[PDB]
C-alpha cells in the first residue's frame, strides 16, 4: 500500500484510477489516463529533460517542444495538437533535417492538425534573417520531397512575425508552406506584424490538391523597402483556393509591391474576400516553370465576389514558356467584384487597372497564350485625378477576353502605352452592356478613351456607349496607323456625342477593310443641285468611299427644302442622298450623320 500511494503520485497514477462514462454499466471500464490520452496539447511536450513543465515566454524557445509533439502524434497516425489559449509561444531557432533547405522552423506532418488558440511569435533571433515558419516538405529539394496530406491548421489564434524587417531583398519569408500538399487547410488564423514574401503557400509546381485558406486575416505583412515582393497566398496546386479572407496593409511599400492572392494552377479560386492597402488583387498565371505536377494549362480559374481597395491592378493575367514547356491560360471568370483604386496621386503607384494583360517576368510580350476569359458583373472606380487608371491595360499578346455587363468608372477603358509593347490582339470583346462612368469627365484632354496601341486587332468587338458627356477627350476610340484592324466590329453610340469633333479615329483609315464593321457619328458638309423637287445632296469631302449608309442625326431648320434622311456613297468617296426642294435653289448644309459600314 506504500506502493499504491507511490503509484498514484507517479506519472502512471492516472493509469490506475478507474473510470466508466456517466456510471453507465454498459460503458467501457477505462482508466483516467485513457480518457486524458484522447486529447493532446503543447503542454504535454513543453518540458525539460526531467519532465518538468516549462512556462513559455520571450526568453524560452518553444520550437523543439512543438516539433516533439508533432513527431509523436504523427507516429500514432495523426490527431490534433492544441496550442493553448492565454499564452504566447515563442519560436527562437531553426528546425533541422529536410526543412533546413527551406529556412524552416517547424516541420508539419501528415494527419497532424494544429489547433492554434494561443499566439505563436517569432523571437528576435529571426531579425534580418529568412524563415518559413511551418514547412510540409520533408526534403531540402522539393523535387525529392514526399507529400504532406490531411494537415489542417485552425483556431482563433495568431501567428505574429515579430515586426522584423528583411535583411536582404534576396531572402524569402513564409508563414505556412504546405509543400506537396493534399487535403491541407488553414482556417480562422490571424497572420500579422511582419515583412514577408508570402503568408501561405499551397502546393509545389502543380503537386497537391484540395488545399484551402478560409476565414483567415492577414494584417501588416510588409513593412520595409528591403522586401522585394509580396503575395499573401500563393496557390500552386489544383482544386484549391482562398475564400472569405481579410487582407490589410498599412505600409507605403505594400502599395507598390504587395498582391493578395496568386492562382497558378487549374481549378483554383479566390472568392468572398476583402482587401485594403495592397498594390494588387490577384495574379492568374500559368508559368511553364511550374507545370510539372498538373500540366501546362491553367483553366477553371475563378475570381469572384471580392471587395478591394488597391493601388495598382486588380487581376493580372499571364502565361509564359521555358525552353521545353509552354504555359497556357484559358477558361477564366472574373465576376461580382467591387474594386477601387485608393486615393493617390497620378503615377504614384503601378498603373491602375481592373484587368492587366502583363508581360512575363523578363518583360516579354510575345509568349502569352491567354484566351476564353469572361469579365462580367464587376464594378471598378478610380478617383478623377488618377490619370493612370484603366478597365484593361493590354500590354502583351492576347488571344481572347470578353467583357459583359460591367461598370467601369476610370480614365481609360482600353489602354496600352504608345511606343512600348505592340501586342497582337485577337477576340477582344467589349459588349455594349458595359457602362462607362463619368468620374473622369473633363479630365481627358489629349486622351483617347479606348487607346488601341496595338500591333494588330482581329476578331474583336468594341461597342462604345457613353452615359454622360465628356467633350475633353480627343476621341472615344483611336487606332494608330501602325495597328492593323480586320474582321472586327467597332461602334460608337451617338448618345452624348453631338458636340464631339472626333468620335472614332482610324489613323491608317483601317475602317475601310473588307471585313471591318463600323458605325460612328461625324459632321458632314453637303451641297445640292438646284432642281426643284426631288434633288440630290452630295458631300463636299471625298473621304467616304468606305461608307455603306449614313443617316441624319440633325434636325432641319428649313421650310423650303429638306436634306436627305439617308445617304449612300459614290466611287469618288462622296456621300449622296435624295432630298426635296419645295422651291429650287442650290442648298448648302452642315449635318451630323451616323456613318455606317456593313452595319
Ligand atoms: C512574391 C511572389 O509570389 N511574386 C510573384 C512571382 O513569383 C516568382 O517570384 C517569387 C519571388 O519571391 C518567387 O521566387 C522566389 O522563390 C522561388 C521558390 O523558392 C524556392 O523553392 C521553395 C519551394 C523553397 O521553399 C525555397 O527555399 C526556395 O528554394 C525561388 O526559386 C526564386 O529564386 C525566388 O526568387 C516565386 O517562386 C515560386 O514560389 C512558389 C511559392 O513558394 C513556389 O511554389 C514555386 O515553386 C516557385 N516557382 C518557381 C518557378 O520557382 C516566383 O514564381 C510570379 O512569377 C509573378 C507572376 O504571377 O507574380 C509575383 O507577384
Ligand atoms: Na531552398
Ligand atoms: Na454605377
Ligand atoms: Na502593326
Amino acid at each position: 500500500p506504500d506502493q499504491f500511494r507511490a503509484i498514484i503520485e507517479s506519472p502512471e497514477g492516472a493509469g490506475h484510477v478507474g473510470y466508466q462514462y456517466r456510471r453507465n454499466t454498459g460503458s467501457t471500464m477505462r482508466m483516467v489516463s485513457d480518457v486524458l490520452d484522447e486529447r493532446v496539447s503543447l503542454w504535454d511536450f513543453h518540458c525539460d529533460p526531467s519532465g518538468n513543465v516549462i512556462q513559455p515566454g520571450p526568453n524560452v524557445d518553444s520550437r523543439q517542444y512543438l516539433q516533439a509533439a508533432i513527431d509523436y502524434v504523427s507516429s500514432n497516425g495523426g490527431g490534433t495538437i492544441t496550442i493553448p489559449a492565454g499564452y504566447t509561444w515563442y519560436l527562437g531557432s531553426y528546425g533541422v533535417g529536410g526543412i533546413a533547405g527551406h529556412s524552416g522552423i517547424i516541420q508539419l506532418r501528415s494527419n497532424v492538425n494544429l489547433n492554434i488558440e494561443g499566439r505563436i511569435h517569432l523571437s528576435p533571433f529571426f531579425d534580418l534573417k529568412p524563415f518559413q515558419v511551418f514547412v510540409g516538405f520533408d526534403n531540402g529539394d522539393p523535387a525529392s520531397s514526399g507529400n504532406l496530406e490531411n494537415c489542417h491548421i485552425y483556431g482563433h489564434g495568431v501567428v505574429d512575425f515579430g515586426g522584423y524587417e528583411f535583411g536582404a531583398s534576396s531572402q524569402l519569408r513564409n508563414g505556412v508552406a504546405f509543400g506537396r500538399s493534399y487535403n491541407c487547410s488553414v482556417t480562422g488564423i490571424t497572420f500579422q506584424n511582419g515583412d514577408v514574401t508570402w503568408a501561405i503557400t499551397l502546393g509545389w509546381n502543380g503537386y497537391g490538391s484540395n488545399c484551402y485558406v478560409r476565414k483567415c486575416r492577414f494584417i501588416n505583412l510588409v513593412n520595409s523597402s528591403v522586401n522585394a515582393d509580396h503575395s499573401t497566398v500563393y496557390v500552386n496546386c489544383p482544386y484549391s483556393g482562398v475564400e472569405s479572407c481579410y487582407f490589410s496593409m498599412s505600409s507605403s511599400f505594400a502599395r507598390n509591391i504587395a498582391c493578395s492572392v496568386e492562382l497558378h494552377q487549374h481549378d483554383t479560386f479566390y472568392r468572398g474576400s476583402t482587401v485594403n492597402g495592397y498594390c494588387r488583387g490577384a495574379y492568374v498565371v500559368m508559368h511553364a516553370a511550374e507545370a510539372a505536377g498538373a500540366g501546362s494549362y491553367a483553366y477553371n480559374m475563378q475570381v469572384e465576389n471580392n471587395i478591394a481597395v488597391i493601388y495598382g491592378q486588380f487581376v493580372i493575367l499571364g502565361s509564359d514558356v521555358t525552353a521545353t514547356v509552354s504555359g497556357h491560360l484559358n477558361d477564366v471568370i472574373v465576376s461580382g467584384n467591387i474594386v477601387s483604386i485608393g486615393e493617390r496621386a497620378a503615377f504614384s503607384a503601378p498603373f491602375g487597372a481592373f484587368i492587366d494583360i502583363g508581360p512575363d517576368n523578363s518583360g516579354a510580350s510575345n509568349v502569352q497564350d491567354i484566351q476564353r476569359v469572361l469579365v462580367t458583373g464587376n464594378s471598378f472606380y478610380a478617383p478623377a485625378n488618377i490619370t493612370d487608371s484603366a478597365a484593361i491595360t493590354l500590354r502583351a499578346n492576347l488571344n481572347g477576353c470578353t467583357f459583359i455587363a460591367n461598370n467601369f468608372d476610370c480614365r481609360y477603358m482600353v489602354y496600352n502605352a504608345p511606343g512600348t509593347t505592340s501586342p497582337v490582339v485577337q477576340n477582344l470583346v467589349w459588349d455594349k452592356s458595359n457602362v462607362i462612368g463619368g468620374t473622369h469627365a473633363n479630365q481627358r484632354a489629349g486622351q483617347n478613351l479606348f487607346d488601341m496601341q496595338f500591333a494588330s486587332v482581329v476578331n474583336s468587338t468594341i461597342e462604345v456607349q457613353l452615359s454622360c458627356e465628356d467633350l475633353s477627350m480627343f476621341s472615344c476610340i483611336l487606332f494608330p496607323a501602325s495597328c492593323q484592324l480586320s474582321y472586327s466590329k467597332i461602334t460608337v453610340d451617338s448618345a452624348w456625342t453631338k458636340s464631339m469633333s472626333n468620335t472614332a479615329v482610324f489613323e491608317g483609315n483601317q475602317q475601310a477593310g473588307a471585313n471591318v464593321y463600323v458605325s460612328y457619328p461625324a459632321t458632314v458638309n453637303l451641297t445640292s443641285y438646284n432642281t426643284q423637287g426631288a434633288v440630290p445632296f452630295f458631300s463636299t469631302d471625298t473621304n467616304y468611299a468606305w461608307v455603306t449608309s449614313a443617316y441624319s442625326l440633325s434636325i432641319n431648320e428649313n421650310l423650303d427644302f429638306s436634306p436627305p434622311a439617308t445617304y449612300t456613297n459614290k466611287a469618288n468617296g462622296q456621300l449622296v442622298g435624295v432630298g426635296y426642294n419645295e422651291i429650287g435653289g442650290v442648298r448648302s448644309v452642315s449635318v451630323r450623320l451616323m456613318l455606317q459600314r456593313q452595319v
